[PDB]
């Protein structure tokens, strides 16, 4: 199983995070709208 | 973007799919519940 799934499904749900998903990726969109810094 | 989030989802949505994905994989569960063969 993928433990990155449940953060997957959280930008999933931000369509600006999903959105941004598909060009930059996941990981590093995530961490645009959620991490610090 | 990934050109499998579209069947991605789709197993997500089966029950059976989505729990047999965490064990064998998306891509060869998708393929036992709805591929032929
Ligand atoms: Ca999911
Ligand atoms: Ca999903
Ligand atoms: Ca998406
Ligand atoms: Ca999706
Ligand atoms: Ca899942």
């Amino acid at each position: 199983p993928d433990p990155l799934e449940p953060r997957r499904e959280v930008c999933e749900l931000n369509p600006d995070c999903d959105e941004l998903a598909d060009h930059i990726g996941f990981q590093e969109a995530y961490r645009r709208f959620y991490g610090i810094a």
